[PDB]
C-alpha cells in the first residue's frame, strides 16, 4: 500500500484548477443555495480525474479550432473545436465537454489569435477581444462548437485559431455566477457525466476553498471577482501521479508552520476531493506565507475537528 | 539516499517553462550562435532554482504593480512591478529580476487589466492590449519597472494592475530573439544573479529542447513562432519537490513507447538542468504521441549516447 502524500506547496505556489492563475487566499462560506458542482479542478484523493478536469493549467478555459463566420449580432464566428494535435472533437467521449471548458455561468473574456499577419498589418492585428457568453445559444462545446462575440479585431473566417483566457465580463443582463453550471449542450440536451456535488455533511463544518480574484473586465465596480476551486492544479496533478489508495473516506490534515511543525489549524480532506473546516461565517483565513498542509492520519466522515 | 525520480507524464502533458503554453515538440539543434541562458525555467536536478525561475506557470511572463503615465509615444505609462505572488519586490533581492519575468528580447503582448468599471463604461473596457518591449529604455524589471506601450484602451494613472501574456509581436525593428537575454535594469547596469549558459560539451551532442509555438499578433507572417525551453515546467516543480540528491553530475534518461518498450533514444540530464542527445543538425524529433521519458541510472562524464 503506497502512502498517501500531499505536496509542500505553500498556497501561494500553487495555481487555481478552474482559471490559470494563482491562488490568493484560503477562504471557507456556507453553501448557502450553491451548488457547489464545478467540474474543473475535480480529483479523487486516489488520483481519479473527474468531469472536465486535465493536468495543464495553461489548457483550463482555452480552446482551439477552426472559425466560422456566422450571422448574429453578437456571436459573429462560432469557433469549431479541435483538439490540440487538431482534430475535430469528439461528442462521444464520457465526459461534460472538452476537457478545460468554462465551469462558470456568465461571459468569459479572452484574446484570439488565428493566422499570422504581415508587420505592416499594424500593431495587434492577430489578436481579437473575445467575449464567451455561456447564456448564448451557441455555447455548445459538448456537441463541439461555441460562440464568439467579438469586441476589438476582425475575426477571420476558416482559419485556425486558439483562444487564451484573460478573464469574466459583467454586462447589464450577464451575472458572473461561479456556482452555475453551463448548459454544455446548450438547450438540445442535458449535461452529462458530470462529476459530484460536494457539501459539508457535519454541523459546524464549512467547505474550504482556494481562492483567487479573476480580472474582470467589465462590471463588477469596487469589488473583486472571485473563482473558488476545492482542490489546487498541483494537488490534482500530485494525486493523479501517485494514485495512493484511500484507506478511509476522509485524510485528517493539518496545517503547520513547517519550521516548527506546529498545527495552525486542521482540516477534513474527503476521498472525492474536497476539503472542509470548523467555522460558522464567512472566513478569509489568515496565515503565514511559509505555511503549508500535511497529511495526519485517515479518520471517519464524523470526526470533530477542532474549531479554527 | 532518496532516489532520483521523472513525473510520468507524456509531452503533451508537459508545460513550457518559459511561456505558459504546452509542450509541443521535442526538438534539437546546435547552439551555433546562441548563447543558450535563458532565465526561466532553470533548476538543478536536486530541486536548486535559478535566474528567474519561480513555480507557476500562470505566472511567467504576467506582471503586476501599479501603473504610472509616462510622457513618452511608445510607453505612454509603466508598470511599478511587485513579485507575481504579490510581495513586494526588493531590488536588493539575488535575482536577476522579479521571478517570472521575460527572458526573451522582443515585444511580449498581453493584456491589462486594473480597477473594475460599471457595466456602462462598456465592453472589455477594463482591458487593455499592451506591448512589453525589452528593446525599450523603460524595460528595466531589476530596478522595479516595465514600459508599457498600450494599443487598444485607456490605461488609467495609479490603479493596482495585472498583465496576463497573450503572445509575442515583430514589428519593423524588434525581431524575436528568444535566445537574447534582456537588460533587466537597462543600460545603467549589467544582468546579475543569472543562471549559466548551457552548451554540449562532449563531441557529437546537442541540447534537446521542449519546443512550444507561441501567439504572435503581429509579424512573422507564414513563419513559427517558437520558444523553446530545457525543462518543462513539470520537472522544475518534481525536482523542487523531491530534492534528491544527484549522486553524479549525469543522469541517464531515455524516451521509450510504453506499448511497446522500445528505447526511442537515450539522453543525458545534467545536475545543472539540461538535456544532450547525441545529434549533428537540425532536427525536430518524430515521436509517438504515448512516449515518456524515464530514469536509467546516474551516469558519468564519458558515457557515450547512442546516435539518434
Amino acid at each position: 500500500t503506497k502512502s498517501f502524500t500531499l505536496p509542500i506547496l505553500t498556497i501561494s505556489e500553487m495555481t487555481n484548477s478552474r482559471f490559470p492563475i494563482p491562488i490568493e487566499q484560503l477562504y471557507t462560506a456556507p453553501n448557502e443555495t450553491n451548488v457547489v458542482q464545478c467540474q474543473n479542478g475535480r480529483c479523487t484523493l486516489d488520483g481519479e480525474l473527474q468531469g472536465t478536469t486535465q493536468l495543464l493549467s495553461s489548457a483550463i478555459c482555452s480552446y482551439r479550432g477552426r472559425t466560422l463566420a456566422n450571422n448574429d449580432s453578437w456571436d459573429q464566428n462560432l469557433l469549431q473545436l479541435s483538439y490540440p494535435n487538431g482534430a475535430s472533437y469528439d461528442p462521444t467521449d464520457e465526459v461534460p465537454a472538452p476537457l478545460g471548458t468554462q465551469d462558470f455561468s456568465g461571459i468569459l473574456y479572452g484574446v484570439l489569435t488565428q493566422d499570422n499577419v504581415t508587420e505592416g498589418t499594424g500593431e495587434a492585428k492577430n489578436a481579437k477581444g473575445i467575449y464567451i457568453s455561456t447564456t448564448s445559444g451557441k455555447f455548445t462545446p459538448k456537441i463541439g462548437s461555441i460562440g464568439l462575440h467579438s469586441i476589438t479585431g476582425d475575426v477571420h473566417h476558416n482559419q485556425q485559431s486558439r483562444f487564451t483566457p484573460v478573464g469574466i465580463a459583467v454586462n447589464e443582463n450577464t451575472p458572473f455566477k461561479q456556482w452555475v453550471l453551463p448548459h454544455y449542450s446548450g438547450s438540445l440536451a442535458l449535461n452529462t457525466n458530470l462529476a459530484p456535488a460536494v457539501a459539508p455533511t457535519f454541523p459546524g463544518e464549512q467547505l474550504l476553498f482556494f481562492r483567487s480574484r479573476v480580472p474582470c473586465v467589465q462590471g463588477l465596480h469596487g469589488q473583486d471577482a472571485f473563482i473558488d476551486c476545492l482542490l489546487p492544479q498541483e494537488w490534482v496533478n500530485h494525486f493523479y501521479q501517485e494514485a495512493a489508495p484511500s484507506q478511509t473516506d476522509v485524510a485528517l490534515i493539518r496545517f503547520v508552520n513547517p519550521d516548527t511543525g506546529r498545527t495552525l489549524f486542521e482540516a477534513k480532506l474527503h476521498r472525492s476531493g474536497f476539503i472542509t473546516v470548523s467555522h460558522t461565517g464567512n472566513y478569509p483565513l489568515v496565515i503565514p506565507p511559509n505555511g503549508h498542509f500535511r497529511f495526519d492520519s485517515w479518520v471517519n466522515q464524523f470526526y470533530s475537528l477542532a474549531p479554527m
